């Protein structure tokens, strides 16, 4: 109970910043997550023994894929931590509890393949979940792990608080389906510009948490350039293997997943920053001004991709 987690000085200071990289030491990532819960939520939020057992079962249910792996989970949780710590008073006790968990769990048992590839392969998950296929699976894996003996980190919540937190987690995880992001951000933009945006309205909160989830999920584009660039290699390592698997089914993949179009990666990154990332962080900064460092870093990384195209690197 009197047992804080503490980090070395460099990590203790830099973990507070949006651009923090959790580092290559896999065995330090659980401590980093517990540290973040203890500070964003409190030392009393979860029973340490149950939290530790839950974190280790979540880790075991991420696969050894290039991008959608345990490092991505903890990375997306850290970005959410930074958002929560810069907007202290905007969020409920249950939201602080649920959102770090949602982030850690949001790609549970990812196989390295898009919802599109499961549907073309006719994977059993695509018959059980016709839209947001992997994201319904990730939420289902989360509930499974919460129900293992000694793993119910929410056991001290009332039955109605328990239903509320699992509903915050379900919506947060579904919102990481990027097909849902475009319309979500469009509605949030209209609501903020016409001044109808209202954070006492639950359906509006749900949208704002949805956007926070997209922002955390995309946060490789907000890191120092060497982090951004090397993460991009992992993203394509997945996409190109899926492209290979599309060609095995007799289907030309989209350019994004075709390794024959390696040479076009810099231009593909531009499209992605202009169509997805910059608009995401723009709308987020309008709604939650202290998240502006995410927009600023994204714009710096867009400018680095522009430099690659100009042969200046
Ligand atoms: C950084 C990042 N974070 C998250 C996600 C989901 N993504 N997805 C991307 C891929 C962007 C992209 N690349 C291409 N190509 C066309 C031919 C060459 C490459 N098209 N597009 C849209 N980057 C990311
Ligand atoms: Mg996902
Ligand atoms: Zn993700």
């Amino acid at each position: 109970g009197l047992m804080q987690f503490t980090l070395p000085v460099r990590l203790c200071k830099e973990i507070e910043l949006f651009h923090f990289d959790i580092g290559p030491f896999e065995n330090m990532w659980p401590g980093i997550f517990v540290y973040m819960v203890h500070r964003s939520c409190g030392t009393s939020c979860f029973e340490l023994e149950k939290l530790c057992r839950f974190i280790m079962s979540v880790k075991k249910n991420y696969r050894r894929v290039p991008y959608h792996n345990w490092k991505h989970a903890v990375t997306v949780a850290h970005c959410m931590y930074a958002i929560l710590q810069n907007n202290h008073t905007l969020f409920t006790d249950l939201e602080r509890k649920g959102l770090l968990i949602a982030c850690l769990c949001h790609d549970l048992d990812h196989r390295g393949f898009s919802n599109s590839y499961l549907q073309k392969f006719d994977h059993p998950l695509a018959a059980l979940y016709s839209t947001s296929t992997m994201e319904q699976h990730h939420f289902s894996q989360t509930v499974s792990i919460l129900q293992l003996e000694g793993h119910n980190i929410f056991s001290t919540l009332s039955s109605s608080e328990y239903e509320q937190v699992l509903e915050i987690i379900r919506k947060a995880i579904i919102a990481t389906d990027l097909a849902l992001y475009f319309g979500n951000r469009k509605q949030l933009e209209e609501m903020y510009q016409t001044g109808s945006l209202n954070l006492n309205n639950q359906s509006h909160r749900d949208r704002v948490i949805g956007l926070m989830m997209t922002a955390c999920d995309l946060c490789s584009v907000t890191k120092l350039w060497p982090v951004t660039k090397l993460t991009a290699n992992d993203i394509y390592a997945e996409f190109w293997a899926e492209g290979d698997e599309m060609k095995k089914l007799g289907i030309q993949p989209i350019p994004m997943m075709d390794r024959d179009k390696k040479d076009e990666v810099p231009q593909g990154q531009l499209g992605f920053y202009n169509a997805v990332a910059i608009p995401c962080y723009t709308t987020l900064t309008q709604i939650l001004p202290p998240t502006e460092p995410l927009l600023k870093a994204c714009r710096d990384n867009l400018s680095q991709w522009e430099k690659v195209i100009r042969g200046e690197e």
